[PDB]
C-alpha cells in the first residue's frame, strides 16, 4: 500500500482540477525524472479562471501537464488515450523555462467514474462554503 492524503487535503492543495484525454507523450525532465503530456481538456471542476489567465492554451482546449512519474505520488503514470481527473497547479517560475506554461501534477490521478466526479465536486463545493 502507498500512503495517500485524504481527499479533503488533496482538494485543498490543488488550485486546479480538470478532466481530460492524454493525446501525446512529450519530453522528459532529466533533473526530476518526470515526463509531460499533451492533454485535451473536457471540463474543469475547479480553477478554470486560473488557467484562463495564466496559461496560453493550444487549439483552445489543450494543455501540457508535467510531473508524471513523480515518486511522491501514488498513481502517477499514463499512456496515450488515457482519461483521468487531474489535480494540478500552474508551474512556479523557479521551474521555468523547462516547465514554462505547464500545469504540474500535485496528487494521484483518478479514474473517470460518476462516483469520483461526484465526490470531488462535493469536496470542492464544501471547501467553497467556508468562504
Amino acid at each position: 500500500n502507498c500512503p495517500e492524503r485524504e481527499l479533503q487535503r488533496r482538494e485543498e492543495e490543488a488550485n486546479v482540477v480538470l478532466t481530460g484525454t492524454v493525446e501525446e507523450i512529450m519530453n522528459v525532465d532529466p533533473v526530476h525524472h518526470t515526463y509531460s503530456c499533451k492533454v485535451r481538456v473536457w471540463r474543469y471542476l475547479k480553477g478554470k479562471d486560473i488557467v484562463t489567465h495564466e496559461i496560453l492554451l493550444d487549439g483552445g482546449n489543450k494543455v501540457v501537464i508535467g510531473g508524471f512519474g513523480d515518486p511522491l505520488i501514488c498513481d502517477n503514470q499514463v499512456s496515450t488515450g488515457d482519461t483521468r481527473i487531474f489535480f494540478v497547479n500552474p508551474a512556479p517560475q523557479y521551474m521555468w523555462p523547462a516547465h514554462r506554461n505547464e500545469l504540474m501534477l500535485n496528487s494521484s490521478l483518478m479514474r473517470i467514474t460518476l462516483r469520483n466526479l461526484e465526490e470531488v465536486e462535493h469536496c470542492v463545493e464544501e471547501h467553497r462554503k467556508l468562504l
